[PDB]
DNA sequence: GCGATCAGCC
DNA sequence: TGCTGATCGCA
């Protein structure tokens, strides 16, 4: 059953192929200035296990690794990209990308490893990661002969899962997405990540000292209200001194107890007034521990900048995530949480924090697939689309838009893009399920268009299986034909909305790949540091804002061409917090 | 370790 | 709608 291979003690031409399934295996799953723990070859002469201090300082070796005429198989070639590129070392030339292939057939096998990926072809002759490396506490590098065996095992399944899978995603229409945007975005985000965003340290723990301060005095005012002391942080132990010593309203329960939800808890406010002190400290704790301690733990202490991790092959839609830390989330509705984006700022002096945000992406990719002519006519005038859907829902003029009618066309406009629900608008919008209806239903009146996308992409995903969105990739919907509502509910929603945020995505991809080509012809030394899916940030020196507030918006606004523009605003200023 | 709870943003 | 991660409780 063994696999022959060559435990080799040094590099010979022979393993220098111009096309090879190459592992350069990275165990930590933080990869960043991670150990490179050996390096399996697989081509053409055969297949080679080499340790990596041997490899890695043979001069051979790393010009064969940075030629981009030698083509390379891998799976997540970025973690190794990354690693490389700690070690001062460049990874060229390759051409496919087995994670990546089986993110795009199929998202939701959430296949994290070489044999994941290789069993969706019946190809079972290679270990999960988890078993040869073990999980957890108990997580390590097994001896050489485990590890060589393991690596080399992977090399030989990406050698030759290589031409199963591209056939496939040629059948599927999908070839140039893994060729000419996910694999090319690979290396954007490898520069990315291992570029990192600049911390000011200092102002994060001066905040952290104030939120300490606010936590204590409303912590004690909370006990002072209640009588006694208890864990504010457990639901159980808080449900006990509001449901049962205060003896509030329980308004909603939960699988284990009361519940304790600030949406819930504002509707109790006007009871006691331990209830918005609750409230205050749930707020600030997040803050404190989240995003101060939590961003602390991972900045590095020698350059201050943290490195996150944009996860390429999650999501089920085609966004990226981000994590360690997810610099996707930080707070930005709150004032007081907003100020935490002052502790990022540029990683050289005299630069500066450039960002550029699309304008209402999702309905304007939403007025193009459906092609409504009310709402393509709404985006082509550059119409303020919340005041518009208030006008044409509750039948007013523009001077008889409400504050609270606009909010509540909002809070549908996102319903709409969500894949409206009568019961999840009316929750969101504290009314019944039958006003909710008639909002709906108004909506659909005003937006034909809209409606008849909304029921024939419900058809199509039933038909076919699967939704796709402009740059084709797919999301399979079995749970379209279920005869249980709620499962079946959540599927078309599903349908409805992946299109829509799905080529959300696909254009921010794309703008990232475009962009970056641009920002190397023009010689700006300006580069991105992140996405935050349907925004761009980068820094740059001072001297280039100017050409950036040309270049950016108009590479993303020409990212594609939809039946409407795209808009992108921008701003610029010494920490992401001034980018506003 | 792992669920159920919560809350941050898109 | 799509995410990450915190603290708690239990194991
Ligand atoms: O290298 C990222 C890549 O690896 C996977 C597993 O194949 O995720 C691992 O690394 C992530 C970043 O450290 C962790 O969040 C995750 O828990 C770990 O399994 C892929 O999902 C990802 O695309
Ligand atoms: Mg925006």
């Amino acid at each position: 059953a063994k696999m022959a291979f060559t435990l080799a003690d040094r590099v010979t031409e022979e393993m220098l192929a111009d096309k090879a399934a190459l592992v350069v295996e990275v165990v930590e799953e933080n990869y960043h200035d991670a150990p490179i723990v050996g390096i399996a070859v697989v081509n053409e002469h055969g297949r080679f296990f080499l340790r990596p201090e041997t490899a890695l300082a043979d001069p051979q070796f790393v010009a064969w690794l940075g030629d981009e005429t030698k083509k390379k198989s891998m799976f997540d070639s970025k973690r190794a990209a990354v690693a490389l590129k700690w070690k001062g070392i460049e990874l060229c030339g390759v051409s496919f990308d087995l994670l990546l292939a089986a993110y795009l057939l199929d998202p939701a096998q959430g296949v994290d490893d070489v044999a994941a990926a290789a069993k969706m072809k019946q190809y079972e002759a290679v270990r999960p990661d988890e078993a040869v490396y073990g999980k957890g506490a108990k997580r390590a590098v097994p001896d050489e002969p485990v590890l060589a065996e393991h690596l080399v095992r992977k090399a030989a399944a990406i050698w030759e899962l290589e031409r199963p899978f591209l056939d496939e995603l040629r059948r599927n229409e999908q070839d140039r997405l893994l060729v000419e945007l996910e694999q090319p975005l690979s290396s954007i985000l490898a520069e990315m990540e291992f570029a990192g965003v600049k911390v000011d340290t200092k102002r994060l723990e001066q905040m952290g000292k104030e939120l300490a301060e606010q936590l204590g005095t409303v912590e004690q005012r909370i006990y002072e209200l209640a009588g006694q002391e208890f864990n504010i942080n457990s639901p159980k132990q808080l449900g006990v001194i509001l449901f049962e010593k205060l003896q509030l309203p329980v308004l909603k329960k939960t699988k284990t107890g009361y519940s304790t939800s600030a949406d819930v808890l504002e509707k109790l406010a006007p009871y006691h007034e331990i209830v918005e002190n609750i409230l205050h400290y749930r707020q600030l704790g997040k803050l404190q521990s989240t995003y101060i301690e939590g961003l602390l733990k991972v900045v590095r202490p020698d350059t201050k900048k943290v490195h996150t991790i944009f996860n390429q092959a999650l999501t089920q839609t085609g966004r990226l995530s981000s994590t360690e830390p997810n610099l996707q989330n930080i707070p930005i509705r709150l004032e007081e949480g907003r100020k935490i984006r002052q502790a990022f700022v540029p990683s050289e002096s005299d630069w500066l924090i450039f960002a550029a945000d699309y304008s209402q992406i999702e309905l304007r990719v939403l007025a193009h697939i459906a092609e409504d002519d009310n709402l393509m006519e709404a985006f082509r005038r550059d119409l303020d689309i919340h005041t518009k859907t208030a006008m044409d829902i509750f039948q007013v003029s523009e001077d008889e838009v409400t504050p609270n009618m606009r909010r509540q066309a909002k809070a549908v406009n996102f319903g709409i893009v969500y894949g409206i629900s009568d019961y999840g608008l009316a929750q969101n919008l504290n009314i019944s399920r039958k006003e909710a209806a008639e909002f709906i239903e108004r909506y659909f009146e005003s937006f034909p268009g809209v409606k008849r996308y909304m029921e024939n992409i419900v058809q199509e995903a039933k038909q076919k299986g699967y939704v796709t969105t402009l740059l084709h990739r797919r999301r399979y919907l079995p749970d379209i034909t279920s005869r249980n509502f709620n499962v079946r509910s959540f599927a078309e929603r599903m349908a409805m909305n992946t299109p829509i945020q799905g080529s959300a995505a696909d254009i921010i991809k794309k703008a990232m790949i475009d962009l970056n080509a641009r920002l190397k012809e023009e010689r700006l030394q300006a580069h991105l540091l992140l996405q935050v899916h349907d925004e761009l940030i980068l820094e740059a020196p001072k001297e280039e804002m100017e050409r950036l507030c040309r270049l950016v918006p108009e590479v993303m606004e020409q990212a594609v061409t939809l039946r409407v523009p795209l808009k992108v605003d921008y701003h610029y200023g010494s920490t992401w917090y001034d980018a506003k």
